[PDB]
């Protein structure tokens, strides 16, 4: 278990998204979503002039997984993945430049549902979730779990847990009075809403 501190801005990024008043917190499906579409158009460009990339599995999909006794929404995508670098090095996002102009665009007038527009979208998890999990496998790497409940730190262990092939699996787990998120009627809503232009199909599994 390996353990980094966040660059003080990303910690500045995520104390925002936590400490704000801000009631449009649905918003955080749309930010997740939209990055399992980028990853999966990844592995789907890469593997025009590899078919080999698929070797780890052919099936480009978005799963959204409610679990209300673990209270957890778990995203899983097909997606390119991330390296042990990617992980760390801000879940694949410049971070740091996208806070700034994050911060510009909130103190000129922007709000929080603005976020995606500055390429950290990810940390919008922190609206909902007390916890975030990040499970990711990509071809030339190993599959890794970053994990974090804010606070300044996060960590990064090799998943011995069940292995995916290839992809990213976000497991947000809910803030008490954020179980309105593990509703099967919601989550639809959210998706019909926010998601209605994914090219890849988006399955809400039931309990
Ligand atoms: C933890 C954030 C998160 C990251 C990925 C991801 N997997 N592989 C790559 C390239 C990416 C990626 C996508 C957008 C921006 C940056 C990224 F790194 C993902 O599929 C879903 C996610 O909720």
């Amino acid at each position: 278990v390996e353990t980094f501190a966040f660059q003080a801005e990303i910690a500045q990024l995520m104390s925002l998204i936590i400490n704000t008043f801000y009631s449009n917190k649905e918003i955080f499906l749309r930010e997740l979503i939209s990055n399992s579409s980028d990853a999966l158009d990844k592995i789907r460009y890469e593997s025009l002039t590899d078919p080999s990339k698929l070797d780890s599995g052919k099936e480009l999909h978005i799963n959204l997984i409610p679990n209300k006794q673990d209270r957890t929404l778990t995203i899983v995508d097909t997606g390119i993945g991330m390296t042990k670098a990617d992980l760390i090095n801000n879940l694949g996002t410049i971070a740091k430049s996208g806070t700034k102009a994050f911060m510009e665009a909130l103190q000129a007038g922007a709000d929080i549902s603005m976020i995606g527009q500055f390429g950290v979208g990810f940390y919008s998890a922190y609206l909902v979730a007390e916890k975030v999990t990040v499970i990711t496998k990509h071809n030339d790497d190993e599959q890794y779990a970053w994990e974090s409940s804010a606070g300044g730190s996060f960590t990064v262990r090799t998943d011995t847990g069940e292995p995916m092939g290839r992809g990213t699996k976000v497991i947000l787990h809910l803030k008490e009075d954020q179980t309105e998120y593990l509703e099967e009627r919601r989550i639809k809503e959210i998706v019909k809403k926010h998601s209605q232009f994914i090219g890849y199909p988006i399955t809400l599994f039931v309990e």
